[PDB]
């Protein structure tokens, strides 16, 4: 299996070009008001949903006087870490003061706008970011039921077609994700222009491909570039793969396979791939050292990992995904699944990657997610 030549300069020069355009991708992709104008509104909607759930669970937070002691709401033990984050959000919104175990009400009034009016206005005002706001209310309106076990967050999202459509749109269409996928397209296109042509394929493996939020852009891109390629789309979920096998049959350069990031690679995967793509999946594993070491062993020596990772917490993301067991699997010293790029570099370097870089910019959104590239060998 002779694969393409992949000079280090092609990677580093393409990444530098993409990196310097980060703020351009944020503006073009309609994310340039997200941190300062959209996120306070989605955070407000989360908080309102929380207040409603608390009232439903017997906490009179809406009517409580200043300094009133509030009892903790009921919830399943598995939600302890999440609910500490939830109470944190209420404190950041200045509705409560926390003092260790003691929760007390502030003088700040709860908003009088309903969550229905909040959503309606946000959907009308910010239609490009609709998907995550709809998802926020899908679980948010059932928040008391979820944290007590009467409903399950994973079932709510994926058990209905409406939820499945929203979450696909979140991963593919919402600027908060599409910006950096589009930037990865630019990186890869500039990369391929710098490759020798030997007739041999570029071998690309996507981990955690899930709903195909990245995949749906990569395949037309590789189709249009027309250089030999084998694209292996993988995920832990066999249903998501089976669906993708149908959806993406159009493309003849495709392989589809169930692959667990946490598993040691079978011999057939060892040193096989030029590029591993991984969008917001590696953080969901138990141990980042183990996962990134596994990924390293699947890379050819001339290859690299391209992470697309959320590097800063966003309240609506925690509010929704924090309901899911998959958000709390870390057991490697992290206190949250998501980590800043500096931590990712620490892990990546410690398991043998030779060069780590990431996107940055002056816009605040450039800190929310990053492309993080990690070369298997040191240049
Ligand atoms: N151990 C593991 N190995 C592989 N994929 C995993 C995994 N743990 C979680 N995942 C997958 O990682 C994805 C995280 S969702 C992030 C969005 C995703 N790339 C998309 O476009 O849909 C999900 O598809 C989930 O099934």
């Amino acid at each position: 299996l002779g694969g393409s030549i992949l000079p280090k300069s092609a990677i580093l020069d393409a990444f530098r070009i993409a990196k310097e355009a980060t703020d351009d991708f944020i503006l073009n992709g309609q994310l340039g008001t997200y941190y300062n104008e959209v996120m306070p509104r989605s955070t407000e909607l989360c908080v309102a949903h929380i207040v409603n759930a608390f009232e439903q669970l017997g906490c009179p937070i809406r009517s409580a006087a200043a300094y009133q002691r509030l009892e903790r709401v009921p919830y399943l033990p598995k939600h302890e870490r999440f609910m500490n984050l939830i109470y944190g959000l209420l404190e950041e919104a200045r509705l409560i003061d926390i003092n260790g175990s003691e929760i007390t009400r502030t003088s700040v009034p709860v908003s009088t706008k309903s969550v229905e009016t909040m959503l309606e206005e946000l959907l009308h005002d910010e239609p490009l970011h609709a998907a995550e706001h709809k998802l926020t209310s899908l679980t948010g309106s059932k928040f008391a039921d979820c944290i007590t076990g009467k409903e399950d967050g994973l079932q709510l999202i994926f058990g209905s077609p409406e939820g499945r459509e929203i979450v696909t749109d979140v991963y593919a269409k919402s600027p908060i994700n599409a910006v950096w996928i589009q930037q990865a397209e630019f990186f890869l296109e500039q990369l391929v222009k710098r490759l020798p042509n030997t007739g041999e394929p570029l071998r690309i493996l996507e981990m955690g491909a899930g709903t195909g939020g990245t995949t749906v852009k990569m395949l037309p891109l590789l189709e249009r570039l027309g250089v030999p390629v084998e694209y292996t789309m993988t995920d832990l979920s066999s249903s998501l793969i089976a669906a993708a096998r149908k959806r993406f049959k159009k493309y003849p350069f495709m392989k589809f396979k169930v692959v667990n990031i946490e598993s040691p690679p079978d011999p057939q995967l060892v040193h096989s791939q030029h590029i591993i793509l991984a969008t917001n999946c590696v953080h969901a594993t138990r141990n980042l050292e183990i996962s990134t070491r596994n990924i390293h062993r699947i890379l050819r020596p001339d290859g690299f990992l391209l992470l697309l990772e959320m590097t800063e917490q966003v309240p609506w993301v925690d509010f929704i995904f924090g309901l899911l067991e998959g958000w709390w699997l870390f057991e490697d010293g992290r206190r949250h699944a998501l980590q800043p790029a500096t931590h990712w570099k620490k892990i990546l370097t410690s398991v043998g990657y030779g060069h780590v870089d990431w996107t940055e910019g002056t816009r605040p959104e450039a800190n929310i997610q990053r492309l993080i590239i990690a070369l298997a060998s040191e240049p």
